[PDB]
DNA sequence: GTAATTAC
DNA sequence: GTAATTAC
């Protein structure tokens, strides 16, 4: 699933950044709360980056 | 090491 | 095939 709203997130080029994940998954082990992820793309280097999102971001 | 995901 | 992502 893609994303949709942006997130603000930190870059690997150490930059802060608002941006739209290319798409969003729960990371989870059973039994367990886990996080989600987004996989984004740094606007400036063209790297891509996974990064945690909110709590309560829609998958 | 687990959990899913995908660029690399 | 592996890195990288978080919290446990």
């Amino acid at each position: 699933s893609s994303g949709k709203k942006p997130v603000k997130v930190k870059t690997p080029a150490g930059k802060e950044a608002e941006l739209v994940p290319e798409k969003v998954w729960a990371l989870a082990p059973k039994g367990r709360k886990g996080v989600k992820i987004g996989l984004f793309k740094d606007p400036e280097t063209g790297k891509y980056f996974r990064h945690k999102l909110p709590d309560d971001y829609p998958i």
